[PDB]
């Protein structure tokens, strides 16, 4: 099988090459990563770029979705699109605005299977050598799914297991803190907080428990419980 | 009721004031719009300044925010609290189908909903809209939305000249990839991306409705979970 | 004469239309405004016919998906031949060191480079916004005197909110003091506030001095950055 | 003396480290460069900056990666490493000749240093090749030697050919342009315009553009004052 690997962090992220290497154990790997929708207003420029295992690669001056569209052109046919490993979580409400997820979604929109990968972080750096067996296990599992699939994956720095999950959906409380710069000019701090603890079975909960979280995603944002007849 | 009006095109967009004026027929309206990401800025302080509403528009207390549309919502709920409804738009440009995912206009409405309020995004597929002629339809759509059980989150697209209204579902089409190489006047190479949908928009969808000249109203969910694959059968 | 009017704040800015109307008292006006500051090269620019505001004289106009300089290049093409390029009225000052990187000035300079006369107009502020109805007589007076100059000219104009006079001026060139105040983001990570300040008051006769006095400042600009005194 | 080195291309540019290493032959070098590739000091929000490490193969220079503009780097650099005697910006990967000087972030950083009362110089290399910094090192050293004997403070814009054969003090090339608009349509029939304005004549002898075409390192002293004083009493 032929795999396109991309991301949101750009062609220099160590997360990108960790994903490329893991994927190479399952098929031929090609890389196209940024230097979130597909650019159509103007043309995009992309350039051959060296990998750090050698992977044919292009650094694209466009969005992660542009990378997918270009990658299909440069390396078609492609069977699977993998996006990440993003340095930083992509959990719950974060999925909406994730560039990493957008690339995987684009792949899905083109009729391919796809998955996004992110590692939640904060004060510690990802040890990709340590994460490798968990990446391979995850990939192995995703490749056993009925195709095509679209999955959002988050891996704790040091996994203890794997769980399929629902997206965490929590209400938020707005918090705004007025203030002023050392020069007296006014500004505002925003620190909205979730109203409750992440629920069991959710991506956020799973990661906090030390488990790899894999959430299957839907493309249809329609709330069918509110659809209406014509009046 | 108190209404916070925002948008993604900025404080000078005629679409913003059209929405604020329409909304004023239903309650107290306050404006917080960007001076020019769709998540709330938390890593650092954001600037916001009192802003004079346009001369040829009713007065509206207003702030121009140096942040995202979602920041405007967070800020607006603080300065004009309490707020019952968040209206975002009217965006100069459509927000249909796959577009909803990346819309800053929608992100603002969604933020209000994440805070527990009712919210709607409004967009016009563009020519340039004639908000004088769209007013009656903006009023009709708003009246209709205000009869809904609360809270609600709806994405509205008004064609340039509406001939009706329809509740619709989001168009979700598969696309075929189309890349066309080219070179600029200087001989440098580039790539045109022109992906195309595999089929015509289906009836009942937002794209179809707008193409038929109808105002489209799609109720949106926040949960992106594909609930049919939580316990997937795995090949042997 | 035929006048091309553009700006940096965009097609919806009230300062743009204030300048167009004023300019219409001196020749046929055409508008091309933004929907970087150099002309976009070997990279397609989009432009659309645009309707002039309800409460304003009719003006053929286009909104351009590009830079102020692009507006000038495209404007001379769609409305040729043009004799004068006016840029503004910018919402914000363009005094002293600010001129160098000003987008409003960049458009006027582009017009000069194409062999035409041009002027940039800006209204400094911070507290309130401009009342272009009040400034109209002063805009008309400025334009009138500007149009008695030998052509081609390149002039930078700053009009205080409530002007009580007009003076030709030279750009203020002050030395600045570096001021940096450390701070912390929510995670305790460090960031820095910058508040550089001028070392002395603006010299008499300079653009910044004139505005502080309440006068409309008109500075003729050079295109040559060479410091001949050191060659 | 103490030298702050920055650039427009960012902390990973080979151009930045070539300049830093060359400057190190003349004083203590400190680096503050953009996290990634406007030009004014940021005052709206505060700016983040992080200590940046030196690789195994290179000499160590205290350095910070700055999430702001080249001018922010100079302001921050003066704070974290002050007092600083000189500000060097570059070596930019691309030219900064003639009209380009106006919109150059490389030049903006040098100019910021000058506005702070320090001597400063911007360095750029017109490139379809990859600059050979080992081959340009001698020219960087010679140029610095020349700059360091000038009366201070100074502000100079330097452009080095890929393979220089000499050095020349020059004036900025200033040419009138001819507008060229070539319409087109994208694959979906939608119209657009190509801009290809061209200078009305070839670069004059003595100018920075001419010098570089000849194979010479071009050094142009710049002025901060944009006033055209020949038209003050029109
Ligand atoms: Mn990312
Ligand atoms: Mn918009
Ligand atoms: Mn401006
Ligand atoms: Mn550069």
């Amino acid at each position: 099988m032929r795999i396109l690997v991309t991301n949101d962090d750009g062609i220099y992220s160590p997360g990108l090459w960790a994903l490329a290497e893991a994927a190479s154990q399952f098929g031929e790997v090609f890389v196209a990563a940024p230097d979130h929708a597909i650019t159509i207003a103007h043309p995009v420029r992309a350039y051959p770029h060296p990998s750090p295992p050698h992977f044919p690669a292009y650094r694209v001056r466009g969005t992660p979705a542009d990378c997918v569209a270009l990658g299909l052109h440069l390396f078609g046919p492609v069977d699977l699109v993998l996006s990440g490993v993003n340095l930083g979580s992509n959990l719950g409400h974060e999925i909406w605005h994730s560039g990493t997820v957008a690339a995987a979604k684009q792949g899905y929109l083109f009729g391919l299977s796809a998955a996004a990968f992110s590692v939640p972080l904060n004060g510690e750096v990802p040890d990709f050598a340590g994460l490798r067996p968990w990446l391979l296990r995850t990939l192995e599992t995703l490749l056993r799914l009925e195709r095509p699939f679209l999955v959002n994956v988050n891996l704790p720095l040091r996994p203890k297991g794997f769980l399929w999950t629902r997206q965490s959906v929590r209400a938020y409380e707005g918090v705004v803190i007025p203030g002023e710069d050392p020069m007296g000019r006014p500004f505002y701090w925003f620190a909205p907080r979730p109203l409750k603890e992440a629920e069991e079975g959710t991506d956020r909960w799973a990661v906090a428990q030390g488990f790899v979280s894999a959430t299957p995603l839907r493309l249809d944002l329609t709330d069918e419980t509110r659809l209406q007849p014509t009046l």
